[PDB]
């Protein structure tokens, strides 16, 4: 089955200057634990936004969509569309759709669950800000309690299925 998984400010903010603005510790962690031994689909955005340390992201299954025929991706397998990422040569029980913005839209139709870090954090969007998918009547989801960051963010995770 097919997840989405993004944080996002509450503004639906995800990302800025090729990057994530902000620092939230507890979701770099939800990340890993949700992800790890697992195939992360991502586009090639996202794949160049990697920190030095997580570009392949260890442990996990990196795909990147592009639609450079040519790209080489070391530690990751380069494919050229959506429909390719999600159609495997080696099945993997869970699959996650990793970001970015452009990547969200043309996979929620063919998701069935998307875990949302909310970020408090005051962002209100720039004309370049990568921002999040929109969860329509289609979507049901259970929302944990707010907690705070060790680093001061309030943020909460949300989990929502197809219904
Ligand atoms: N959860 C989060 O907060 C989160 C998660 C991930 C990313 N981010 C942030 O989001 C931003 C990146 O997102 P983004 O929306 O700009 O880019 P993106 O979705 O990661 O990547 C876009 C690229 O994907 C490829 N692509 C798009 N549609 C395609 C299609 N139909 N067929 C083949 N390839 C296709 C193209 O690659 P080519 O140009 O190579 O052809 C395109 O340039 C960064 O700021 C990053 O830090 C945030
Ligand atoms: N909830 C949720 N969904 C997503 N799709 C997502 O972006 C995952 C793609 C970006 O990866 C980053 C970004 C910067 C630094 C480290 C990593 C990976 C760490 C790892 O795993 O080796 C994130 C990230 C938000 C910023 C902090 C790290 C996680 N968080
Ligand atoms: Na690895």
């Amino acid at each position: 089955s097919v997840g989405l998984i993004w944080a996002q400010s509450t503004s639906g903010v995800i990302g800025r200057d090729g990057g994530i603005p902000w620092r939230l510790p507890e979701d770099l962690a939800h990340f890993k634990r949700l992800t790890m031994g697992h195939t992360v689909v991502m586009g090639r955005r996202t794949w160049d936004s990697l920190p030095a340390a997580h570009r392949p992201l260890p442990g996990r299954r990196n795909v990147v969509v592009t639609r450079q025929t040519g790209l080489v991706a070391h530690g990751a397998q380069v494919v050229g569309s959506l429909e390719q990422a999600l159609s495997p040569a080696e099945p993997d029980a869970a699959t996650w759709v990793i970001g970015g913005a452009q990547i969200y839209a043309l996979a929620l139709p063919l998701a069935n669950r998307c875990e949302v870090t909310e970020v408090d954090v005051d962002l209100p969007p720039e004309d370049e800000d990568a921002l999040a998918p929109v969860l329509d009547q289609t979507w049901a989801g259970t929302s944990g309690e707010w907690l705070v960051s060790r680093s001061g963010l309030r943020y909460r995770m949300h989990s929502y299925r197809r219904l």
